[PDB]
């Protein structure tokens, strides 16, 4: 197990445009497209935002992919997508520090957590970090999951709760 295969079970692999629970027009392994209107929101308003998903997928690939895309192409979307996640941490203050004091299994967990929330909203978990940093695991499991986050995905959430618990790939294995 590894950052890769842990996100590619967590996000999967879709090859046609989709809406995540988030509301966001998605596709690939978790490549975030744009946000959709309401389900109610005009007819019209929900052609629009379908095209400017499919204008910001073509941008990425640099194609005319009509909102389809192949396996290698998601994949490529997902290197740069990881990258970018590793990146942002480095580049922000409050999760270097936290990030740099843990071993490699709960570096991929952090990493998990901004691929999905995005870099400020995870540095915006203020307590949980410090418990992370301190190394109180049962502490921050239990405040990681009062969250927005782990209500609306529970699952996902128990399993990467589960990682920084143990320092372990447990909650992935026969995943």
């Amino acid at each position: 197990m590894n950052i890769f295969e842990m996100l590619r079970i967590d996000e999967g692999l879709r090859l046609k445009i989709y809406k995540d629970t988030e509301g966001y027009y998605t596709i690939g392994i978790g490549h975030l497209l744009t946000k959709s209107p309401s389900i109610n929101a005009a007819k019209s308003e929900l052609d629009k935002a379908i095209n400017a998903a499919k204008s910001e997928l073509d941008k990425a690939i640099g194609a005319n992919t009509n909102g389809v895309i192949t396996k290698d192409e998601a994949e490529k979307l997902f290197n740069q997508d990881v990258d970018a996640a590793v990146r942002g941490i480095l580049r922000n203050a409050k999760l270097k520090p936290v990030y740099d004091s843990l071993d490699a299994v709960r570096r991929a967990a952090l990493i998990n957590m901004v691929f999905q929330m995005g870099e400020t909203g995870v540095a915006g978990f203020t307590n949980s970090l410090r418990m992370l940093q301190q190394k109180r695991w049962d502490e921050a499991a239990v405040n990681l999951a009062k969250s927005r986050w782990y209500n609306q995905t529970p699952n996902r959430a128990k399993r990467v709760i589960t990682t920084f618990r143990t320092g372990t790939w447990d909650a992935y294995k026969n995943l």
